């Protein structure tokens, strides 16, 4: 499977992890986690 491994992400820009992974903003910025 393709990987995102996006180094950062934020609640303003969740598009760092689009379609494939999801980021958790805490508080404003967050890390990106691939479920798959």
């Amino acid at each position: 499977l393709p990987r995102c491994d996006s180094p950062f992400c934020s609640l303003f820009r969740i598009g760092l992890c689009g379609d494939k992974c999801t980021c958790v903003p805490l508080p404003i910025f967050g890390l990106c986690v691939p479920d798959v």
